[PDB]
């Protein structure tokens, strides 16, 4: 099966002598596929832990590529980047020209792999949205900022954002051109109140469709870069909670504990309503939890959340429509 898999990626150290003069502290270490704390008794087991030396390419090839292949076969696939601000989420998901992230790699990979299937026909379209302060803005637009999450897909009642721009692309060059714009149009935002980046979620989605030479395979591939988890989580004001991150973890815990039907509060947040099907539904989900050794509380929180997600159960299948 392996419908749900979790891994951890550790941000490399720019040192071992540095900041707090002659040193800050390293609270975590990873050996084989376990991550334990320096001087403490907490340890965590994951079926894969990438160390500071391993490259985004390797993370992509081991984790993401199988999801892409599955997407091409008609399976819904979702991938999240979760972790503290500055732990490597965007580096892993978007990256640079020197070190392409998972999103651009997936695009290049998809266009190269559909060619290995001449008998069938391919239809691809992309979307790019941002979720901030409960409000959903379209990143390939002209100005209706806030859209609603409707349900009218009476074919299992699938969720969707009230007609958000969906652009048809034939080349990876065009796909990436939309990303670039979306990235840019992220700052005609910024000074509504900034570093809004570390406080918002972004979802890049690609809908794939295919047929031979009567039934059409249809799959949704969501690629998620979440908000900083330092604001994820009994308490008074001693931090600053992000509603979505909190509801995300709350929904994950319940699923891992055995709850279903309606004991799962997907509706208490936009994030969890939108990505509802990815949390215990009809998709292959993977979570990449980025961590930084020099952090203790934040790393601990993310590890607990990553650990809990290992036990989530999804039931994926091919989606062919008559
Ligand atoms: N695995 C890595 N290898 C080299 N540099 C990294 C790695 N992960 C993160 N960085 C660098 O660390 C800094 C933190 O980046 P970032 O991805 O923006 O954090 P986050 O998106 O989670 O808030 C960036 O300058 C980034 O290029
Ligand atoms: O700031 S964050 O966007 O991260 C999360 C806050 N936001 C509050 C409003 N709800 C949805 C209500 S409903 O639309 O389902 O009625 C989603 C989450
Ligand atoms: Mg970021």
């Amino acid at each position: 099966e392996g419908a749900v898999a979790v891994c951890v990626r550790v941000r490399p150290l720019n040192s071992r002598e540095e900041s707090l003069g002659e040193t800050a502290q390293v609270y975590w270490k990873t050996d084989n596929n376990v991550i334990y704390q320096v001087d403490g008794s907490k340890s965590f087991n994951f079926d894969r832990v990438f160390h500071g030396n391993e490259t985004t390419k390797n993370v992509y090839e081991e984790i993401a590529a199988p999801i892409i292949d599955s997407a091409i076969q008609g399976y819904n696939g979702t991938i999240f980047a979760y972790g503290q601000t500055a732990s490597g989420k965007t580096y892993t998901m978007m990256g640079s020209e020197d070190h392409l992230g998972v999103i651009p790699r997936a695009i290049h990979d998809i266009f190269q792999k559909i060619k290995k299937f001449p008998d069938r026909e391919f239809l691809l379209r992309v979307s790019y949205m941002e979720i901030y302060n409960e409000t959903i803005t379209d990143l390939l637009c002209g100005t209706q900022k806030m859209k609603p999450l409707i349900i009218r897909e009476d074919v299992n009642r699938n969720v969707y954002v009230a007609d958000l721009t969906e652009e048809v692309v034939y080349t990876s060059e065009m796909a990436l051109k939309w990303i670039t714009k979306g990235e840019k149009s992220r700052h005609y935002g910024e000074t509504k109140m900034n570093q809004r980046s570390s406080r918002s979620h972004t979802i890049f989605r690609m809908i794939l469709e295919s047929r031979e030479k009567g039934s059409v395979k249809v799959s949704h591939l969501n690629l998620v870069d979440l908000a900083g988890s330092e604001r994820a989580a009994r308490l008074k004001e001693g931090c600053n909670i992000n509603r979505s991150l909190f509801i995300l973890g709350q929904v994950i815990k319940k699923l891992s504990d055995g709850q279903v039907g309606g004991f799962i509060n997907y509706r208490d947040s936009k994030l969890t309503r939108i990505l509802q099907n990815s949390l215990g539904g009809n998709a292959k989900t993977r979570i990449i939890c980025t961590i930084t050794p020099v952090s203790f509380d934040e790393t601990l929180t993310a590890l607990q959340f990553a650990s809990t997600a290992k036990y989530m159960k999804n039931t994926p299948y091919v989606n062919e429509v008559s």
